[PDB]
């Protein structure tokens, strides 16, 4: 029931890295999963394992410790305008998130891939509503926990189907983020318990690294425990095209776009003194991954130099079609990628010491 009064550029500092569970309770299968019968079945329905305790356990071994949860509660949410959360997968969360907090880490609990929260003008009243109902519960479920638990009120808010999704923002978008991000803000702090402490973060439109997003994004000014949240796949073409244009080296051009979006974070948020986190990165796999130790590691060497941590995402994909951000394999508590976890460390400046580690096939 504890919870340390300081603000969130001192304890950034004891991050080092982060790790994301995704495609988990993030995985939303409304359109063939029946909710009613399997109240918690969604965790596992885009083939991910049950999760336990000895994930978390194996990568805080690799001295992992930020753990972002992200959470999708479309589907687990009753009708309006009450939207009772479903306590059959409150408790769920709840389980998970005790997986890494009680082993002493950090927690980043998230509102994710909803149907709900789309930044279109055109239905914010009642989108504003459904935030504040569904963060009420979450704010009071989790009202005993201390500073290492963090809520983080949206992941990516943007206007999905429109041309205006993945380029920055329009106006429109940006003011509805904003506005969302404001009744995130106010509905947790409203709260009783540790809440009028906890760190909260708070993304700019659809978390991107784009000047346009950067430029729009209101910050509050007097509260010093507010982070702002960014993913950062960068550069696209070698770590997120999972297209035409992919690349597999990590070469100059590429170095000079990371370079460029790393100085974007600095000229927005370090040098204003807004404490900021990488929630979300990664190199997909491509077979090349001393190309992606490489790029991790100096990734790591540069952010670190700026204060700011970064957390994996790790979807549990490794082969096919899919987005291959795999790092562990959860089912047999391996590190398939050895080499990018060294980076990791190496770049964080830590000890390289890496367990756990999968056998060398030849």
């Amino acid at each position: 029931n504890a919870i340390r009064d300081i603000s969130s550029i001192e304890l950034i500092k004891e991050m080092r890295f982060g790790w994301n569970l995704g495609n988990t309770l993030d995985a939303e299968c409304t359109s063939w999963m029946d909710y009613e019968k399997n109240p918690i079945g969604s965790e596992t329905c885009w083939g991910n394992v049950k999760t336990n305790e000895d994930i978390f356990k194996t990568l805080m071994d690799n001295q992992f410790n930020v753990f972002r949860i992200p959470t999708t509660w479309t589907g687990h949410i009753g009708e309006a305008p009450e939207y009772k959360i479903n306590e059959q997968w409150m408790k769920r969360v709840h389980e998970i998130v005790d997986y890494p907090y009680k082993n002493g880490a950090f927690v980043i609990l998230n509102i994710h891939h909803e149907t709900w929260n789309h930044a279109f003008a055109e239905t914010v009243d009642e989108a504003k509503v459904e935030l504040a109902q569904v963060w009420k519960q979450i704010a009071e479920e989790f009202k005993g926990y201390g500073e290492r638990l963090i809520f983080e009120g949206q992941n990516e808010p943007r206007k999905n189907g429109t041309p205006v999704e993945w380029n920055g923002g329009d106006k429109e978008g940006w003011d509805v983020v904003n506005a969302m991000n404001a009744v995130f803000l106010e509905t947790v702090r409203s709260s009783g318990g540790n809440n009028a402490k906890r760190h909260l973060m708070i993304p700019p439109y659809a978390a991107a690294c784009n000047e346009n997003s950067f430029k729009n994004f209101d910050f509050p000014e007097d509260d010093d425990k507010v982070i702002a949240s960014v993913h950062a796949y960068s550069p696209y073409n070698f770590a997120l095209n999972n297209g035409e244009g992919a690349v597999d080296k990590f070469d100059a051009s590429g170095k000079n776009e990371l370079d460029w979006n790393i100085n974007l974070m600095k000229k927005r948020f370090v040098d204003q003194g807004i404490p900021m986190i990488l929630g979300e990165y990664g190199a997909m796999n491509r077979d090349n991954e001393e190309e992606r130790a490489a790029w991790a590691e100096y990734y790591m060497e540069k952010i670190t130099a700026l204060g700011v941590p970064q957390v994996w995402w790790d979807n549990g994909v490794f082969e096919g079609e899919g987005e291959r951000f795999g790092l562990i394999d959860r089912k047999n508590l391996k590190i398939v990628y050895p080499s990018i976890v060294a980076a990791l460390q190496k770049g964080r400046g830590l000890e390289v010491n890496v367990l756990h580690a999968i056998e060398t096939e030849p």
